């Protein structure tokens, strides 16, 4: 159990008193009870709860999580309670400017090996679908995806690295000339349809709870979480972004703290189970619908995902290189941006495109 | 059909098109209708809709109502979210930094001299109630009370008028000692039990619609609305403030643009009537209670929200000579006041507190 810094146990006790019902209400600073689950400069999480020898007086929680950020703030509030009102989402206990309490979900975060199992893989894929078939009061114009690609690509040209390992790597990665290769693969998806709907965005297994006592259970083992970055997007992304996901390892516990195996994508035949689930997910009658025009939804889903899969390499190349240039935190920024680059050439020349 | 500033004709057009669905996505500005509700500097309203000749695609909405507003942002944004959620207020379509799309209520507000009547009043208190039920991620100390009172106050002893009748007006009020009378009122209050729950702080006429082709119907003719000012507080004040509203007309046309009848206060008759309906919505097994035990239930309420009347009192008075110096919308503040401390005293003589 790592103890928070006194300041911060301090301020959780407040917060806890103050936001939460029934005997937290009464409690005294020295029954509180607060560990760290994660620490560092923003999105610190605490795990905050009453002492064993402390009855709940009503519906209140005995355990809950808080988690201190260290208008998006509105946006995001908005989607949070939103996403808890309707059982999406843990639920929302407390909000203030530092943070939030929220639902502690007992569980553990899905590896990367997991997201094959056809158990899991075929779950993930009916709660996207549930995700992209809700109404949610944000734009809908699915500017998020380019318009954050252009945003990031003038930064990426504009950076001036000192180090000179980040140099070399930076003048290899902008040589594919990539204003045009941007505006080709924008040229691509303006031919590829794909309806616009609320994405996660963020769809791995860092965030993807597998249900502590459900491990063993068919169906509903797991949550969907973290959504600070949805927003509507074209469908394809948030499956094509998932299924690039196969291929990453973060766990990795040396320089450059990732594995990349471009082997690892997922197979045809291991996409079309995820469509598979997906589809019946998010329109209800799919299976009502002959062998040969579900064949064709299927066909033409495979042609779209794997297109907007390429957006994903570019998207978070782009990103990471920024993050090279900008993060205080060590990982190996410049190294991951090629991987993501060379998926992308892998991707365009196992499409012919 | 009142038309905005073409700015805002032009603005309007374009959050309708990009956060509402279906025939909303592609229409063209020369087709887009919006009027005028309410002007002003703050708080403007205006109603948008599609040409009659648009058919909808979808279940998008045909009307809507835009608010511009012209962290208190990040907590009225997640409560008008919660409570739409909830089917406890108008849908939330869009929300972006000038304002939200609500859906459109077809109403109009209730006149002061409806809320005496008893089917009227037995829904408020129903409705009250069910607000009164519900948990909201909101800070669950009652500090809002005398926290703003205290507040005001302060601001209130700073005033420098240069105005010949505002200055007599005040030396008049503060000859009272405020800040004697209301630690005296602390004291009274923290002595009279009230459940501190979600109130609304603001439950009367105006903030209260009459649903258009229901003026008929018995029951859930009414929908609150406008919970900006609502946070956790004493049962008591929320009851005791809404009664207080039952003296006060704000339709006068000439100055000082209200009348004020200490008559027309609920009679204790009318109070029952109002606590009969409230109780069973907020305690469900209520009317299984002996008529005994549910009797004095309601002498108790009947004590505590007439005292809490006397901070609804207090609390409004304080406003409205803030609100002489610093309001830029005509009002015959000054005089408001005098009449909220002249129903403060007349209650406390009534009282015999
Ligand atoms: C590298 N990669 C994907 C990883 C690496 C590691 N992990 C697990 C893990 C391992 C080690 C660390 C310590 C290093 C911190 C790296 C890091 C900090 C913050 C985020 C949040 N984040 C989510 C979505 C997002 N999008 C959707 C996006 C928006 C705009 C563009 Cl342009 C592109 C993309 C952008 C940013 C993610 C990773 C942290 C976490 C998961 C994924
Ligand atoms: C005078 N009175 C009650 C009225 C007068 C008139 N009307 C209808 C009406 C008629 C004419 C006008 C034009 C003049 C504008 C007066 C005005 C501007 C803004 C508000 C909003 N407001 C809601 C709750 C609130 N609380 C809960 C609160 C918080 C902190 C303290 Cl300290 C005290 C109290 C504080 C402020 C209300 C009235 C507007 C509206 C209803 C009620
Ligand atoms: C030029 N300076 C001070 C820095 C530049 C880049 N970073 C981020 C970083 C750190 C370790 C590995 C990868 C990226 C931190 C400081
Ligand atoms: C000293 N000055 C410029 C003002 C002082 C007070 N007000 C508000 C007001 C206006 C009309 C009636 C009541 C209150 C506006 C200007």
């Amino acid at each position: 159990d790592e103890q928070p810094e006194p300041r911060t146990r301090r301020r959780a006790y407040l917060w806890c008193k103050e936001f939460l019902p029934g005997a937290w209400r009464g409690l005294r600073e020295d029954e509180f009870h607060i560990s760290v689950i994660r620490g560092g400069l923003s999105n610190m999480l605490f795990q905050c709860s009453l002492p064993d020898t402390t009855a709940t007086l009503g519906d209140e929680p005995r355990k809950v999580l808080l988690r201190l950020y260290g208008e998006a703030m509105v946006l995001e509030s908005v989607m949070f309670a939103i996403l808890a009102e309707r059982s999406l989402g843990p639920k929302l206990y407390g909000i203030f400017p530092q943070g939030r309490l929220e639902q502690f979900i007992p569980s553990r975060r899905l590896d990367t090996e997991e997201l094959s199992l056809p158990d899991i893989s075929a779950e993930i894929a009916e709660k996207m679908a549930t995700f992209h078939g809700m109404k949610m009061p944000f734009n809908k114009e699915p500017k998020w995806l380019f318009g954050t690609m252009e945003k990031y690509l003038k930064e990426v040209l504009r950076i001036k690295f000192t180090e000179e390992s980040r140099i070399k790597k930076l003048h290899k990665l902008l040589s594919y000339n990539l204003p045009l290769e941007l505006e080709n693969l924008r040229s691509l998806l303006e031919s590829t349809p794909s309806p616009v709907v609320f994405c996660h965005n963020d769809c791995q297994e860092g965030n993807i709870l597998l249900l502590e006592g459900r491990e063993n259970s068919e169906k509903q083992k797991l949550m969907l979480i973290d959504f600070e970055y949805s927003s509507y997007n074209y469908r394809g992304f948030d499956i094509g972004n998932h299924f690039c996901e196969w291929m990453y390892d973060y766990s990795y516990e040396k320089y450059p703290f990732f594995r990349a195996n471009i082997r690892k994508y997922p197979t045809k035949k291991q996409q079309l189970h995820f469509i598979s689930s997906y589809l019946p997910a998010f329109q209800n009658d799919f299976e009502n619908l002959s062998t040969e025009e579900k064949s064709i939804i299927k066909e033409e889903m495979l042609l779209e995902v794997n297109r907007f899969a390429l957006a994903s390499h570019f998207l978070w190349g782009l990103w990471s290189i920024v993050q090279a240039k900008i993060s205080s935190i060590e990982f190996g920024y410049m190294d991951y941006a090629q991987a993501r680059f060379d998926a992308y050439f892998h991707q365009k020349r196992k499409l012919g495109v």
